[PDB]
């Protein structure tokens, strides 16, 4: 009582493993699909398929499909767009799509935006990446002419300092936007709200600190340099604030660039940096409008020694700080707001980068009393290490 089962005809884009002239009781056959095609019984992908001829006249399992792998509609790229290369709406095995970032305010990182639909069902970059690319904000753009110092306080125009950030709530301080979801500031400015990031009301995009027209952001987490000690000097006075959401990048909101290896070239003694603020840490009155001042780097040895004459503490100025200031810029001109960025012009790239963070300094605006700033370049690995975990 051993008879044949209907000769197995493979589905399109599939084949039968053991090709026998006839199949009878107990015998078997499997179906394997071409590369880029998958076994489907209905809408269910199978690990594999193997039908066995029973005592009946029929096979125990019906023929499955060998259907092309579909990577599905490509995800939306934030601050970017997608283009179908192979053809409109085509998302199956070996189809090609091409991501692009918005033209002037974003640049593409992580790869060139080209993804192919692979056999595993994932859109895959040339580097083998199965995640979306990232549209990073272009940094260091400004509306200013140059570093053409026009002595003393000046009024900021729209787009002059698009990285400028105002930090309200528990503290009153400043910062600078990095990328579209980080804010660089001084540790002394936000140390007390280290265990309470929510209480940091973060605002940007506005020249006027009292304007109802600003862009709002909220801190997710605050990262104090572990080397900063609150009740013992300003060494390692640097902190990062993570924003809960990314901010829109336009003419009024653009991050400052981080200083690259060769940034020391443009921050030598007598090189000109710019500090901006409302006067949050000076005295008397706050400015309604954003102000700035062009100030030269002061010889470190001259500044070290200036802050050692009596009555003063020693070890005040460390290798983790730089000094800048004018030798006679009354009131209007001074250090800046606590946490604010001291910026410089990379002349090769025409991009502004942050070189200092307003940290501390004398009360008497400045001669012989310069501002002291956290030397940002010493902390690049510290900054890179935190921003890479997010």
């Amino acid at each position: 009582t051993a008879h044949a089962c209907p000769y197995p005809m493979a589905p399109p884009n599939g084949h039968v493993s053991p090709v026998q002239a006839k199949y009878i009781l107990k015998d078997s056959f499997s179906i394997f699909c071409e590369t880029g095609y998958e076994l489907l019984q209905g809408h269910l992908p199978l690990k594999s398929f193997t039908a066995v001829c029973q005592k009946d006249g029929s096979w125990d399992r019906p023929m499955p499909a060998c259907s092309i792998v579909d990577c599905g509609p490509p995800d939306d790229l934030p601050s970017g767009r997608v283009e179908y290369i192979t053809g409109p709406g085509v998302t199956t095995y070996k189809a090609v799509i091409q991501y692009s970032c918005e033209e002037t305010f974003y640049t593409m990182k992580v790869n060139d935006g080209k993804y192919v639909c692979e056999a595993d069902g994932f859109w895959t970059s040339s580097k083998g990446e199965k995640s979306l690319p990232v549209c990073e904000p272009v940094c260091g753009l400004s509306a200013r002419t140059t570093g053409g110092q026009i002595y003393g306080g000046q009024k900021a125009k729209p787009g002059d300092f698009p990285w400028q950030v105002l930090i309200l709530g528990g503290t009153t301080a400043a910062g600078a936007l990095l990328y579209d979801n980080w804010v660089l500031t001084a540790a002394h400015a936000v140390y007390e709200q280290k265990h309470d990031a929510s209480a940091l009301d973060i605002r940007m995009g506005t020249l006027k600190r009292l304007s109802p027209h600003y862009t709002q952001a909220w801190s997710e987490a605050v990262f104090i340099h572990e080397g900063y000690t609150h009740d013992a000097g300003f060494d390692n006075d640097i902190a990062l604030i993570k924003l809960n959401n990314k901010v829109v990048i336009n003419s009024n909101i653009t991050p400052i660039c981080l200083p690259r290896k060769e940034a020391e070239s443009f921050m030598r003694t007598d090189d000109i940096g710019t500090a901006s603020g409302w006067g949050l840490t000076q005295r008397g009155f706050l400015a309604r409008n954003l102000m700035y001042v062009d100030i030269p780097i002061v010889d470190h040895q001259k500044c070290t020694a200036a802050y050692e004459k009596p009555p003063y503490p020693r070890g005040s100025v460390t290798a983790n700080m730089l000094c800048a200031g004018l030798e006679s810029g009354g009131k209007d001109s001074c250090r800046g707001d606590s946490g604010g960025a001291l910026v410089f012009l990379d002349s090769e790239t025409e991009r502004w980068f942050v070189g200092g963070i307003v940290s501390w300094g004398s009360m008497n605006c400045e001669a012989g009393q310069y501002g002291v700033y956290t030397k940002v370049i010493n902390y690049i690995p510290w900054i890179e290490n935190i921003i890479s975990d997010f």
